[PDB]
């Protein structure tokens, strides 16, 4: 599924994303803009073997299983298909993991190179939330 904007700002806020671990709504949204497109069903192969899953792109190393990425941890205990479907419920509950893991929202390089620091509640305005 490819989310519309303020649709997507909706369900994450329904899911508990606004202000999770002090990040606002806008920096959520905003990751999944650059980092799939607001597309559920994005994936992205990387050098070190490991496969980026779903709306917010994340790992197979660490985060779960695709069958195919050795010395995975499988943090998520989630297939990595999981992450692809039009609920969203998969993606938000493995991104708050990641995001409670240390380094925030730095985990996310979309989010460090193209929303930290910048006007992120522009990615809600305009929204009936
Ligand atoms: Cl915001
Ligand atoms: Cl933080």
């Amino acid at each position: 599924k490819v989310f519309g904007r303020c649709e997507l700002a909706a369900a994450m806020k329904r899911h508990g994303l606004d202000n999770y671990r002090g990040y606002s709504l806008g920096n959520w949204v905003c990751a999944a803009k650059f980092e799939s497109n607001f597309n559920t069903q994005a994936t992205n192969r990387n050098t070190d073997g490991s496969t980026d899953y779903g709306i917010l792109q994340i790992n197979s190393r660490w985060w779960c299983n695709d069958g195919r990425t050795p010395g995975s941890r499988n943090l998520c205990n989630i297939p990595c298909s999981a992450l692809l479907s039009s609920d969203i419920t998969a993606s938000v509950n493995c991104a708050k993991k990641i995001v409670s893991d240390g380094n925030g929202m730095n985990a996310w390089v979309a989010w460090r190179n193209r929303c930290k620091g910048t006007d992120v509640q522009a990615w809600i305005r305009g929204c009936r939330l």
